[PDB]
């Protein structure tokens, strides 16, 4: 069957105007308009182009953002001194690292060095804590852009099958987290009957699991990992996969658009839903309402 193909930035577009609202009405109120410091280390042009995008999005729904640029070579000790003075300055509600940070970096430490109520990608272990506990927390972007995918298409997660092709603490373990937990907690989930696999499932093990599938979600960086055999008739498949190689998904999307019942592009498919769950998250850490 022909696959109705989502299209993240046209979904993306309908939430930045809702959150453009939401700003409003937050400044309205005598409240402080939000505004977001980001990091950004090093020179990676793919890290570059997300941060224009956040910057740009930030703008289009009226909250301010200021770029903060490190080189490569720059210390953990340094990046904590700017995440310290930031947590500290009032006018700044939310505080962005942008990862990949360089490999002499330890990734876990600057996200801690995050003050929680700041943390508008949700990685400090407090964060990640209330989210495995089913609490009100900032939810990681990516994350919630998939559960807001699948929620916003009617795709129903209740009682389903959903395959995670992914267990990174960031966003793959995040996706599991939402999708298999109860619809009734203060953080409602998708009581989905959820099946993670990582680079340690063997493939034939993966096809078996993704064939009983009502939801794909690969977020591996392999190219082609989803192939249309692998595909249940009419099911939903949602690609987190960003590889250039010409930018590709996970998905063989030419083909399992031919099997699946939805699928999202790459581009214009999550990406453009994470920068949007970002700023969502923005306004939400300025409310100041779950600390
Ligand atoms: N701290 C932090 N680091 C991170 N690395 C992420 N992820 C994180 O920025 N992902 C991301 C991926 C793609 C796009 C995007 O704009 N994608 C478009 C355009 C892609 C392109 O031009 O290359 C698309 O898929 O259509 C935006 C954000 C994050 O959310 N928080
Ligand atoms: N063949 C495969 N099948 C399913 N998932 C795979 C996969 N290969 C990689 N992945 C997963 O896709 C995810 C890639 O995410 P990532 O690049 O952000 O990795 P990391 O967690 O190290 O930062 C990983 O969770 C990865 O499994 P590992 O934790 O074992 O590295």
């Amino acid at each position: 069957m022909e696959a109705i193909i989502i299209s993240g930035t046209e979904m993306a577009k309908h939430i930045q105007k809702e959150i453009q609202r939401g700003v409003e009405s937050w400044v309205s109120l005598g409240n402080r308009r939000p505004h977001l410091s980001i990091i950004l280390v090093g020179d990676n042009p793919a890290s570059h182009t997300y941060v224009r995008n956040k910057i740009r999005a930030a703008s289009a729904v009226g909250i301010c953002s200021e770029l903060i640029l490190k080189p490569k070579d720059v210390s953990q000790e340094e990046l904590l001194d700017v995440t310290d003075q930031l947590n500290m300055d009032p006018r700044v509600s939310g505080i962005l690292v942008q990862l990949p940070l360089p490999d002499h970096v330890d990734e876990r430490t600057i996200c801690n060095g995050i003050a929680p109520e700041k943390d508008v990608d949700g990685f400090h272990i407090i964060n990640i804590g209330r989210l495995c506990l089913d609490q009100h927390s900032l939810i990681p972007a990516t994350a919630s852009a998939v559960w807001e995918i699948i929620k916003r298409t009617g795709i129903q997660t209740f009682g389903k099958n959903v395959v995670v092709a992914g267990r990174s603490k960031n966003v793959g373990m995040p996706i599991a987290m939402l999708l298999h937990t109860d619809g009734e907690h203060e953080r409602p989930g998708g009581d989905a009957t959820v099946t993670i696999a990582h680079r340690y499932t063997p493939k034939e093990q993966l096809k078996i699991h993704t064939q009983l599938a009502d939801i794909i979600i690969v977020a591996a960086g392999i190219p082609k990992l989803i192939t249309s055999d692998m595909v249940k008739e009419g099911a939903a498949v949602i690609d987190v996969g960003i590889n250039y190689v010409k930018l590709v998904g996970d998905v063989d999307f030419e083909a399992v658009k031919k099997k699946a019942g939805f699928i999202t592009p790459v581009p214009g498919g999550v990406g453009p839903m994470t920068v949007a769950m970002l700023l969502k998250n923005t306004l939400l850490a300025a409310k100041k309402i779950i600390y």
